[PDB]
Order: structure tokens, then sequence, then C-alpha cells
């Protein structure tokens, strides 16, 4: 309701600025998102309002938990109150990995494959970015997606079907990319010019991820990037893979 309801602790990043923050009735540490809406205009400021009232909808485990919405029309500023997710993002774990020398094991993988594909089948049921900067992790091994999502850059996670037209299958592909590059610490289709990385997918070709992870794993990444939307497994036909058991679940 209020921002004096919160003490801010520390800046995280820097739409505005992310920080800690604790909530003076309880302590509970959370953080909170900051955007200046001081130049928007009515029509985008409603967008904004639109937006807003939708993430206070998705209630979900797999999924960053909004809280609270506080307007600060003195400083024409909008905090955005969401749980802290202290294992930071998943694209910090991939660089960490690349600048140190060090694959992530198995097990995580399958966590990452298991809660985000539950995390999706949320999205899809009730009609987000699938890609390492939007997916957080908690102290408890659990694993949650952004909102982000709801040019310079090289679309890496981009599908067949969106690089022509025009599908949840689509989804499939990118979780496909983003564990893809969980495990071999660069994304399956990699290029310097978006035309020259539409030249690599269209022909679906790319390197086994490394020999430390099971076959079993390997089968199935490689199934989610199958050319053919249709060939591609469900989130159900993932979720039955012999791989994934109770304890690649979220748990509180
Ligand atoms: C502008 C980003 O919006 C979101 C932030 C969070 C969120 N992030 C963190 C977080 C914590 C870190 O500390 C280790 C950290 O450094 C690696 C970090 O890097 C980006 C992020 C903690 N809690 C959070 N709730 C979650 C979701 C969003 C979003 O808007 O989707
Ligand atoms: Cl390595
Ligand atoms: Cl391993
Ligand atoms: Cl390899
Ligand atoms: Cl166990
Ligand atoms: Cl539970
Ligand atoms: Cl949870």
């Amino acid at each position: 309701s209020r921002a004096e309801d919160y003490e801010v602790l520390y800046t995280i990043g820097t739409y505005g600025r992310c920080q800690k923050i604790r909530r003076k009735s309880d302590g509970k540490i959370l953080v909170w998102k900051e955007l200046d809406y001081g130049s928007m205009t009515e029509a985008e400021k409603q967008m904004l309002v639109s937006e807003v009232n939708l993430l206070r909808e998705l209630k979900h485990p797999n999924i960053v938990r909004y809280y609270d919405r506080i307007i600060d029309r003195t400083n024409t500023t909008l905090y955005i109150v969401m749980e802290y997710c202290e294992g930071g993002d998943l694209a910090s774990v991939i660089t960490k990995g690349t600048k140190e020398r060090q694959y992530l094991d198995e097990e995580f993988v399958l966590r990452v494959m298991t809660q985000l594909t539950l995390a999706l089948k949320e999205c899809h049921r009730r009609s987000r970015d699938l890609k390492p900067a939007n997916v957080f992790l908690d102290g408890k091994q659990n694993v949650k997606l952004g909102d982000f999502g709801l040019f310079v850059g090289t679309p890496y996670y981009m599908s067949p079907e969106q690089m022509n037209r025009m599908n949840e299958k689509s989804d499939i592909w990118s979780l496909g990319c983003l564990l893809y590059e969980l495990c071999a610490l660069m994304p399956p289709f990699t290029a310097f010019s978006q035309k020259e990385l539409a030249g690599k997918i269209r022909e679906g070709k790319f390197r086994r991820i490394p020999y430390r992870y099971s076959d079993e794993l390997n089968e199935i990444i490689t199934r989610m990037l199958n050319l053919k939307d249709y060939h591609r497994p469900s989130v159900e036909e993932i979720l039955e893979n012999p791989l994934i058991l109770e304890h690649h679940h979220h748990h509180h």
C-alpha cells in the first residue's frame, strides 16, 4: 500500500532499478522494481495498469510471485513488490560456468527442465520470455519464470516457425535452446548475424551436449530441437520422462 511500509536495503540491479527490501510489519525479505512513469502518456499508463493487473492474477510455485503495487505520485514512481530469489537469474549461472569453465550438474538441469516445463504448462493453461535472464532461482532449489515478455541482440532461441510463420510447440523449442545452453554453456546455433543464424536453424544441426550428460537427457533436449513442431514433445510428454522425479519439482 505505502512505500513507508518497506525499507530498502540496497540495489540489486538497474526500466528503473531493482532493490532488495524489507517489509516492516514482519521483516520479510522481498524485492521491488522501480518504474518512473512521469514521462508516460495516458494511453501508456493505461496499458501499464493492464499489465500490472495481469501479474496480480498468475499465482504458481514456478512463476515469480507478485505481492504488491505501490504508487508514489509525488516522485511519479511505481513499485512492483515481488518475492526475493536469492540464487539470481539463470543468465548469470551460465556466464559463471562459462567464465570459470565448470559445467552444471545433471541434477540441476533436470530441476530446471521439470520446473520450467510446469511454468510453461501454466502459461498455456491461462490463455513470457523463455530465456536465461527471465529465469530465477530461490534459496530452496526452486526455479521460477519471470515476467520479461509481458533489436541489437541475436535471436538465438527463435524457432523455425517464428522465423517465417507462424504455437505452443514453439515454446518447447525455446526451452530446448535454454536447456541446451545450460548444458553446453553456449546456444545450439551460434552466428554473428541474424541471417547467418537463420541459415543454421534451418539445417537443424548442432553438437551433442557434453558427454558428462546422459544419453537420456541428450535425447529429450534433441527432441525439443526438432525442426518439425509436431515432433517436439508436449509438456505432458516431457514430464512423463523417466528422468523426471518428485525431487526435481518445487518444494516450499
Ligand atoms: C529487472 C528484473 O526484474 C525481476 C527481478 C527478479 C528478481 N531478481 C533477483 C535477483 C537477485 C540477484 O542476486 C543474486 C541477482 O544477481 C545475479 C539478480 O540478477 C538479475 C536478480 C532476486 N529476486 C527477484 N525477484 C525477479 C523477476 C524479475 C522480473 O521482472 O521478471
Ligand atoms: Cl568446461
Ligand atoms: Cl552431472
Ligand atoms: Cl560435445
Ligand atoms: Cl531425495
Ligand atoms: Cl507444494
Ligand atoms: Cl515453491
